[PDB]
């Protein structure tokens, strides 16, 4: 029985608690341990390895390698003894030998972080111990925060609390850019001419979106002076699954499609975060092999059901058999695809799907014919201790279509998935700091542009070549009205710029850009800044609509809400 990617399993289970429970205390201080330190056994570590030594095809060194396991095996004994010291110390928190033995257990835990975290980055090893090394940087910024939050009532003395808070802060951008530019390196490595090269390539990206730059998207949380409260952020990046294929050595390379032509047919450019309200699926047929062989998608943005965004067709509109529509709700997602591939015959003329079944949290549906590539493998639900339609980690958001009608026939659909934590409602809630990116919005205003995002944000990020405004996002909010909020842009800037603030009432306000890069630098983590409005805003609507108008020079990532009180 194929077991499902366990590194998938155990990042998402870890990606759900960041994004629920993200407030300091001993909660968070157990959920660490129960999830990944007290979890994961040196048999597992191997495995986090080797799925990225398969990728990339490298092996780590044997003795770096084996000096990593063990190394990650000593974290977890030491923070078994760091949560124990502080279940007790929280039971009588004035006691000053409990108070010692935590002082005492937070040190060595820093100290053989700070020692391991560079075996975690062994030159050029880099790219396979990624996933490894943001686990222990996550470690690591957490106990920074325990620190920032309790150390006092611990026991420490003003100079080294905020000598914890400055290593906090800078270390949570020395993480973050080591995790990108690794995973970035690790992806031009496996740029390459061909299909085949292209397959491995757009694995790599899926496998690490989840496992590393997922849990880098939560590093700023850690900072308690920027977010004093619960915040939860969004990962709003579209994740792709594989072509149909069986066998992935496409031979000869010449007789197949280029890299360039399947990721220019497969991943949509960037794009406002969208839902899935239907597919319309045409079957085709060569001889007697009927496959899905064109498609329509037809998508919503968040907050606005009724306006549906229909795509360009994919594919070929074939009549072999009857259209079949397939369709999905703001809470009536699709959490799981069971695919048939033409493939498992390895004497079928066309690589495509000659089936899938559709798995909302209601019913089925099925297209044709089940499957068994089944979506869990790879996206596999963040709670398993509960039914698939209750723990479910992702919801279908839409499918491309890489064709070739001549050599080798192909009808690549492929299908992509927008993970739980980017609702179908920007809701904003008194009681918490909450983050909405600004891809969100349900409207591109013109002129106004979706850029890729840097990797570390979560998902994509909103610019312009000039003044002008982004697009109108709609928010609700929960609990008893009237609430007041003070609004927060994450914001890059090569200049100092400025823009100006609406919602669908009279009073507008100016935001302030301060440079935070050089004209033609990369985005890198330090790019990304905060500024805030200091007037505070009462509304007493539940639904609101938000305008932002920007000058030139300026990238916006996320807005953000905090609840002026409670």
């Amino acid at each position: 029985l194929e077991t499902g990617n366990t590194v998938a399993d155990i990042s998402l289970g870890l990606i759900n608690f960041l994004y629920s429970n993200f407030v300091p205390g001993g909660g968070f201080i157990v959920g660490l341990l129960e999830l990944i330190w007290g979890f994961i056994g040196p048999s597992q570590w191997d495995i986090f390895l080797a799925q990225i030594e398969q990728l990339i095809s490298q092996r780590i060194e044997e003795f770096a390698r084996n000096q990593a396991i063990s190394r990650l095996e000593g974290l977890s004994n030491l923070y078994k003894c760091y949560v124990r010291a502080f279940s007790d110390w929280e039971k009588d928190p004035t006691n000053p030998a409990l108070r010692e033995c935590m002082r005492i257990q937070f040190n060595d835990m820093n100290s053989a972080l700070i020692t391991a975290i560079p075996l975690f980055r062994v030159q050029n090893y880099e790219v396979a111990l990624l996933s490894v090394y943001v686990q222990a940087a996550n470690l690591h910024l957490s106990i920074l925060r325990d620190v920032s939050v309790f150390g006092e009532r611990w026991g420490y003395d003003t100079a080294t609390i905020n000598n914890r808070y400055s290593d906090l802060t800078s270390l949570i951008h020395v993480y973050t850019n080591h995790c990108v530019d690794t995973y970035n390196q690790g992806l031009r490595r496996l740029e390459g001419r061909f299909l085949s090269d292209w397959i491995v390539y757009n694995r790599f990206r899926r496998q690490l979106t989840i496992s590393v730059l997922d849990i880098v998207a939560f590093f700023p949380n850690y900072d308690i002076r920027t977010y004093p409260i619960q915040t939860a952020t969004q990962l709003t990046r579209e994740v792709y699954l594989d072509l149909p294929f069986i066998n992935e050595n496409l031979s000869p390379a010449a007789v197949y499609p280029t890299f360039s032509a399947a990721e220019s047919a497969i991943i949509r450019s960037p794009h406002l975060v969208d839902f899935l309200n239907s597919f319309t699926i045409y079957t085709d047929s060569l001889a007697r092999s009927a496959y899905w062989g064109g498609h329509l998608v037809n998508s919503f943005r968040t907050g606005t059901t009724t306006n549906l965004i229909r795509s360009p067709l994919y594919g070929r509109e074939g009549n072999t058999e009857r259209p079949v529509t397939i369709t999905a709700s703001p809470s009536v997602p699709i959490f799981r695809t069971l695919s048939y591939p033409t493939g498992l015959d390895n004497s079928n003329p066309v690589a495509g799907i000659e089936g899938v079944e559709f798995q909302n949290t209601i019913s089925r549906s099925i297209y044709r014919k089940s499957g068994p590539i089944d979506s869990f493998s790879e996206l596999p639900p963040q709670d398993a201790s509960v039914s698939p339609a209750i723990g479910y980690s992702h919801r279908l958001c839409h499918a491309t279509f890489l064709e070739r009608i001549s050599g080798p026939r192909i009808a690549g659909t492929v299908f992509s998935w927008t993970h739980r934590s980017a609702s179908p409602t920007n809701e904003v809630s008194p009681s918490r700091i909450t983050q909405i990116p600004w891809v969100k919005a349900h409207t591109l205003a013109s002129g106004a542009s979706v850029i890729k995002g840097p990797g570390f944000t979560g998902g994509d990020i909103l610019t312009r070549n000039s003044m002008g405004e982004l697009g109108t996002l709609r928010v609700t909010f929960t609990g008893r009205l009237p609430q007041s909020y003070y609004i927060r842009f994450r914001y890059a800037s090569v200049a100092n710029r400025s823009g100006t603030f609406r919602y669908s009432q009279p009073p507008s306000y100016g935001i302030s850009f301060p440079k935070t890069m050089d004209a033609g630098e990369p985005l890198t983590s330090r790019s990304f800044a905060h500024t805030t409005l200091f007037t505070p805003i009462t509304f007493s609507r539940a639904q609101e609509e938000f305008d932002l108008y920007i000058q030139s020079g300026v990238y916006i990532d996320r807005i953000e809400f905090i609840p002026v009180t409670a």
